[PDB]
Formats: structure tokens, sequence, C-alpha cells
């Protein structure tokens, strides 16, 4: 399987 | 503010 | 199995 | 701010 | 298996 | 600020 | 099994 | 600031 | 098994 | 600051 | 087995 | 700062 | 087995 | 301040 | 087996 | 400051 997930939070 | 991300999952 | 993930959380 | 990520998983 | 993950939290 | 991150996992 | 992971938090 | 992290990982 | 993990933690 | 970390991790 | 681990902790 | 570091972990 | 870890704590 | 380290585990 | 680590704490 | 150091274990 395969997994790509980004999260790039600001504050 | 700027903001790059790139993902190339393979299965 | 993969697995990616990217996290640039800013204050 | 600047940002930068990439991620190229492989099965 | 694989796992690949970065995180660049700021403050 | 400037982040650079780079991942290619591989199974 | 292979795992790779990168955090460069900052305060 | 700056950052620059790289992981191959391989199975 | 193969593990590799980096951090780099700043105050 | 200056951040540079390279994983290469093989199985 | 293999392990590689780096920590750079800065105050 | 400086940070360098490289690790290859073979298994 | 093998074992590879690195710590520079800085204050 | 400047850092450098090189781990190469193998099995 | 093999063991390898490094500790250059700093105040 | 300045630190460098290398290991690389075999088994």
């Amino acid at each position: 399987y395969t997994i790509a997930a980004l999260l790039s939070p600001y504050s």
C-alpha cells in the first residue's frame, strides 16, 4: 500500500 | 506566507 | 507497505 | 514564511 | 515495510 | 523562515 | 523493515 | 531560519 | 530491520 | 539557524 | 538489525 | 548555528 | 546486530 | 556553533 | 554484535 | 564550537 499526507498549519 | 509540498506515492 | 507524511506547524 | 517538502513513497 | 515522516514545528 | 525536507521510502 | 523520520522543532 | 533533511529508506 | 530518525530541537 | 541531516536506511 | 538516530537539541 | 548529520544503516 | 546513535545537545 | 556526525551501521 | 554511539553535550 | 564524529559499525 501507499500513503501520502502533508499538513502545514500556521498561527 | 508561502507553502510548497509535493507527494508522488507509488504502489 | 509505504508511508509518507509531512507536517510543518508554525506559531 | 516559506515551506518546501517532497515525498515519493514506493511499495 | 517502509515509513517516512517529517515534522518541522516552529514557535 | 525556510524549510526543506525530502523523503523517498521504498518497499 | 525500514523507518525514516525527521523532526526539527523550533522555539 | 533554515532546515534541510533527506531520507531515502529502502526495504 | 532498519531504523533512521533525526531530531534537531531548538529553543 | 541552519540544519542539515540525511538518512538512507536499507533493509 | 540496524539502527541509526541523531539528535542535536539546542537551548 | 549549523548542524550536519548523515546515517546510512544497512540490514 | 548493529546500532548507531549520535546526540549533540547544546545549552 | 557547528556539528558534524556520520554513521553507517551495517548488518 | 556491534554498537556505536556518540554524545557531545554542551552547556 | 565545533563537533566531528564518525561511526561505521559492522555486523
